[PDB]
């Protein structure tokens, strides 16, 4: 699930990406701090195309970042040159190294594409070892993506309540720890209380990512798990604000060789607007 800098780097010069090897800028920000749009169509791995998160979700939905339907992504999928038969390679350009490219990663495998990787380093690190850069656009052929949903890789809400009673899957959130704890806001939005489902494990995304923006080794991402006292060989959904830092989770428990773990994609943005205020807490008592 990780391809290096060096390996995309040899593949870009020996003019590797096309049909076999589509490579996608998956990154997104917060209303005022950077446009991802348009830092895209200005620096650019070549032959890269744009995955817009905005777009490729399901628009109708009051929550936020929510998948498409299956004929959604394989159309939108398609229109980048990807088919069942591409490698895919993602990779966001934050400032952490990598934010948005494990959602997009996780988006491809819960609709049946298994060959899909993480530039490990993110464009921060292309870019730090002087990697080339286009702004010239790509433009590929269409392609037939066929989707199938793989239902195994998503929990919806009712699914998250009925584990509630059962606690049949281990649940771990991944957003900081203040507020997991309810001692710090839920950023942009009005009225949203922090807090989290009782009986969730915390784990903070950003802790799996050295500060030179790279995956930690394996060694040290079991390590992780072992220390919070999450089983890798039990069921595990993965939650945070809005399905995305989830990603995450399932990305380190990948490289760990637990393929499967889950994500609730509505998190805690639905879960606040549609639970019952008793399955979950807050130290800012509410």
């Amino acid at each position: 699930a990780l391809v290096s800098t060096k390996w995309l780097a040899e593949s870009v010069r020996a003019g590797k990406v096309g049909p076999g090897l589509r490579v996608l800028d998956a990154s997104w920000y917060s209303p005022g701090t950077r446009e991802a749009r348009k830092e895209y169509l200005e620096r650019h791995v070549p032959g890269a195309s744009f995955f817009d998160i905005e777009e490729c979700r399901d628009k109708a939905s009051p929550y936020e970042v929510m998948l498409p339907s299956e004929a959604g992504f394989a159309d939108y999928v398609g229109s980048l040159g990807i088919s069942n038969d591409t490698h895919v390679v993602v990779y966001d350009g934050d400032d952490l190294g990598s934010f948005y490219a494990p959602r997009v990663w996780w988006m491809f495998r819960v609709f049946g594409h298994r060959t899909v990787s993480v530039l490990n380093g993110g464009f921060r690190n292309w870019l730090k070892e002087g990697h080339p850069v286009t702004s010239e656009p790509s433009r590929p052929e269409p392609a037939i993506f066929k989707a199938t949903l793989n239902r195994s890789l998503l929990k919806t809400y009712e699914q998250v309540l009925e584990n509630l009673e059962s606690k049949r899957f281990q649940l771990v959130d991944s957003r900081a720890q203040g507020r997991y704890l309810g001692t710090q806001p839920e950023p942009d939005a009005v009225g949203l209380d922090s807090g989290h489902i009782r009986g969730s494990v915390n784990m903070p995304f950003m802790n799996f990512l050295t500060e030179d923006g790279f995956e930690k080794s394996p060694e040290e991402l079991r390590a992780m798990f072992e220390a919070k006292k999450v089983d890798l060989t039990k069921p595990l959904i993965a939650t945070c604000r809005k399905g995305v830092t989830a990603c995450h989770i399932a990305l380190a428990a990948y490289l760990c060789g637990k393929p499967d773990v889950a994500i609730y994609d509505g998190s805690w943005f639905e879960w606040f607007h549609r639970a019952p205020p008793e399955t979950w807490v807050s130290q800012g008592k509410g």
